[PDB]
């Protein structure tokens, strides 16, 4: 009996604890999924979404439990807790919504007498791996429309907030699933490798959705190709939000101090660039700057500020270094800076290059950088000149314009006169680029957890050339 | 200047010689296509379709060359080229039909006075790699719905077959696409790996097509995972036949010699493996042998014969190979036999088991083996009893039994009465297991070809919780 913790990030005592399995342990939880699937593969729509809806409310009776390990495993304010269980609690109900919308499609065929079909199946297991920043969202993405879809689950829990996790996991318990189709795995970091290479290798696993960094990402792509397993990668994003010479400047800046700072910058599309035309630059920084300065830094606890912590001393380091090499570099500091605690301020810095670590690492934190453009086509340049691609947005009160520099920005998503913070159940979620591949969401969400088969019968004799 | 050549399996003497690239000047063929992308990707629909029909025809109109290169470089009868040409041809014009066809979906938001669009683009250069067993279908299939779709293509040439392979580009230059979308690549079958991995590796190469072994496709997904490409995988396999006790024998007998012996069964849906129940064994397998012996091998140069030559001597010693050893282990022989030339009889063995190498074996040769099964669930079991899930087919009067048995077969097609051999432009074509992942043809080929894009736009005021 091998147990981990999680250490709280506001109060340094442990906040949860969890098994920390073996490669075996986690091969038998698949062996459990395996034989779960055969079951729940064949069951209608409607009694699929009875048992999806009764998971929703088993998910919002268990609120109390979620707010109170989320606070302590992440140092999340009871807000976005609630944020998170709302929207997951919504995403759930949309993946019981679809189970009469999952079907097929019957083609024409040039056979005479050929009925043909092309069917959307369950898979089999579906391994989900989810992270801990908005994690009962992303949990639940991880499983919701692979089970709506038919599929056994195995939730991939996140060493950072396992209690979260297996919270989630116990939510659905409770809505009456038969045995083994919703399972949890829960591991020690430094077994990360081993536990999530051992269910990835497993013959029932045929599905693999991971939401994390290129770095884990590329790694995971690698193991999941030597069993030709079809992978659906949310990776790593530096959000650009461009700002054009006729853009509405007052809502720019709320839409750029929203997604840069909302849970502290730690969400996969936060707003990591600002790229400014020359023409409005100087009055754009101005009411950036005033905003990011009446946005204050709080307790979690206390639920007084718009911004609690972050989620441990690694990122308070992190964008420590990322300030130092970047006022190193000639950039200067106009709201916020450098914290000594996981309490970080809003951080904006003006005069971002190419030399600094800033214009390309993704922060993960309360810090955006402000990147001045000379025109539009230099804020396209700018815009495109990152390896990843998952959000993005532009302002301009010329929306036909707005359209057109979308369709040249390369990225997966691309909000005219919006926040690069922006997602709904039913819309296709996904990057280009280091940010992945595959979607979450709507149509396309359900053709990541389904399998798509030809399926024909003859009514006439066939005609042989041999 | 280095070439490589391919020897004629007919005569021994050269059929054709092609250039043997280094991975630089396949470099150099990426930079070409990236360039050409961005004019090609704008262009209409109709304008697109109106080139499309120009290659068609184009095809078409080199005729004489293909069926000179494919009987030279292969060993293909006149009519399997011809047979090659017509499909090919029809398939360039699917492409050109689905223009109009490619765009998106409007999605409703909970956000007020939010657009929501989810738009299929153009991805960038499209690499497609194809194989010589059908050789102007698989040339055509690896790049016209990416090209329909407003990518640039690299069409990598296989090297059995290089000259037939340069004559689908040959026929797309004269269609009037603009500079650098249709490109072509040859190798020597030694730099296979280092110039297929340059192409993989190239920035302007965003999404790879390929059709061949499990073996190869294994190292195609490793090296795409490197810079997170997704790939479109067919990579063959072992199509089972099963004949239930109420099957038309007569239709199953037709429907499997046709399938086993097509292009001397050098084809990825090859009847390979006939599932006989022991209620009608003894009776199909007299109907089948009489059919198979009916069907005599000759030259493919006169023309005469519903079979040709193999490939290459490879192909002999192995189906020799697979002979002596399913005989040597109380296997029967009821038609065929063992061959000293390419010129191969289509040849049967009854009474397969596990224990002998044609049970597993992809044979890609004139050879089917019969599996003795007790009832429907051991014929379903032994079905299943394989890595691979291409294509399958399964015989029975009862339709809706047929029906029930396709849902537990494992593969991504299924036919209920008729051959395993089958396509169509319009239909989703790809496996499951070993076999791969992705599908070409119908909506499925277009997803595989386009970026998913969630493109919004706001019309009112943002409401901001910070």
């Amino acid at each position: 009996t091998v147990n981990f913790e999680r250490i709280n990030p506001m109060t340094n005592q442990t906040a949860s604890t969890a098994k920390a399995m073996t490669a075996a342990e986690a091969r038998a939880v698949a062996d459990r999924a395996a034989a779960g699937f055969a079951g729940w593969s064949v069951l209608g729509p409607n009694a699929r979404r009875a048992v999806l809806m009764k998971a929703a409310a088993a998910l919002e009776a268990r609120k109390d439990d979620f707010v109170q390990a989320m606070m302590a495993e992440i140092g999340a304010t009871a807000g976005w807790a609630m944020f998170n269980l709302m929207l997951a609690a919504s995403m759930i109900r949309e993946a019981a919504a679809l189970t009469t919308q999952i079907g097929g499609e019957v083609i024409p065929s040039d056979k005479p007498g050929c009925l043909a079909l092309a069917l959307r199946e369950p898979v089999g297991v579906v391994l989900g791996i989810a992270p801990w920043n908005a994690p009962i969202i992303l949990g639940v993405r991880a499983i919701a429309v692979p089970l709506a879809c038919g599929n056994a689950v195995i939730l991939k829990a996140s060493e950072i907030c396992p209690r979260t996790h297996g919270l989630i996991i116990e939510s659905f318990a409770e809505a009456g699933f038969p045995e083994g189709v919703v399972n949890v795995v829960t591991n020690a970091p430094q077994d990360a490798g081993e536990v999530v290479g051992a269910l990835i290798d497993h013959p029932a696993v045929k599905r693999i959705n991971f939401t994390g960094s290129t770095g884990v990402g590329r790694i995971i792509a690698k193991r999941a190709a030597e069993h030709l397993k079809p992978c659906l990668l949310e990776l790593g994003g530096k959000a650009p939000l461009v700002v054009l010479d006729d853009a509405d400047l007052d809502e720019a800046a709320k839409a750029a101090a929203f997604g840069a700072f909302m849970n502290q910058g730690q969400i996969c599309m936060s707003t990591e660039r600002i790229i400014v035309v020359e023409a409005i630059a100087a009055e754009f920084t101005r009411r950036f700057a005033a905003k990011a300065q009446s946005m204050a830094t709080g307790d979690p606890r206390e639920g007084k500020t718009p911004l609690g912590a972050v989620v441990d001393r690694k990122t308070v380091d992190h964008v420590n270094t990322l300030i130092d090499d970047a006022t190193a570099k000639g950039a200067r500091i106009i709201a916020g800076g450098k914290g000594d605690s996981v309490l970080m301020s809003a951080t904006v810095v003006d005069g971002v290059t190419a030399a600094m670590k800033l214009y390309r690492d993704e922060s993960f934190g309360p810090i955006v950088g402000i990147i001045r453009a000379k025109d539009e086509a230099d804020a396209v340049r700018l815009a495109n000149d990152s390896e990843y691609g998952l959000a993005a947005a532009v302002f301009t009160r010329d929306t036909a314009r707005g359209l057109r520099v979308a369709r040249q920005i390369r990225s997966g998503i691309c909000h005219i006169n919006g926040p690069t913070v922006h997602d709904e159940a039913q819309m296709p979620f996904g990057g280009v680029g280091a940010s992945g591949y595959g979607r979450f969401g709507g149509k396309a969400g359900i053709d990541q957890f389904t399998e798509l088969r030809w399926i024909t019968m003859e009514t006439q004799p066939g005609h042989f050339p041999i």
